[PDB]
């Protein structure tokens, strides 16, 4: 009942024909994010970690319609509270396992922010999150192990809000890529 990618590859060419125009099937998209059996021989060349903070690293471009990425979470790194200015946003896991906390918007009144949800990621499982579904934070379970995910935004972005979890104020902050196509990036 789902067409199953059999490569990253092949993933990547579905991806091109199901945001090739107007309407997204989000359940869709999804479940075939998550057939694709994570195969690191395929991934690793875009695996670049850093000691101090999770990478971001560039897959491919969409044509414009999306960024697909992959995250590479070093022991104990997890992302802050954040929003995906108005994009529809896909992560599938391809290594390791993340504990996703999704929160409450604050509204101008500051106050401790409010978690709505919390899971972990299984094994190539595919998550979803847009604006309207909540903000979240994303953090590697294990201080021993990496975590690796593969992320699809649509339509892209450069820039979110971080949120402090005491009062719920934001700031705006530019995202930067550690390396694209497999290539690192300047500083
Ligand atoms: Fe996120």
């Amino acid at each position: 009942e789902v067409l199953k990618p059999r490569t990253l590859a092949d993933l990547i060419r579905i991806l091109h024909q199901l945001f090739a125009g107007d309407e997204v099937n989000v359940e869709e998209v999804q479940a075939i994010m998550e057939a694709y059996e994570s195969d690191p021989t395929e991934w690793a060349m875009y695996a670049k970690f850093d000691q101090y903070r999770y990478t971001r690293n560039l897959v491919d471009q969409g044509n414009g319609k999306f960024n697909l990425m992959i995250l590479c979470w070093g022991e104990g790194h997890g992302s802050s509270i954040h929003d995906h200015t108005n994009s529809h946003c896909f992560l599938k896991m391809l290594q390791g396992n993340l504990k996703e906390t999704l929160f409450a918007w604050p509204d101008k009144k500051s106050n401790e922010m409010v978690k709505k949800s919390e899971r972990v990621l299984r094994e190539n499982q595919c998550a979803y999150i847009n604006d309207s579904v909540g903000l979240h934070r994303v953090e590697n379970i294990s201080h021993t192990e990496p975590a690796v995910s593969l992320h699809l935004y649509s339509p892209p972005f450069d820039t979110c809000h971080a949120f402090d979890q005491r009062t719920g104020h934001k700031n705006k902050v530019t995202m930067t890529f550690h390396s694209k196509f497999g290539i690192r990036t300047p500083n």
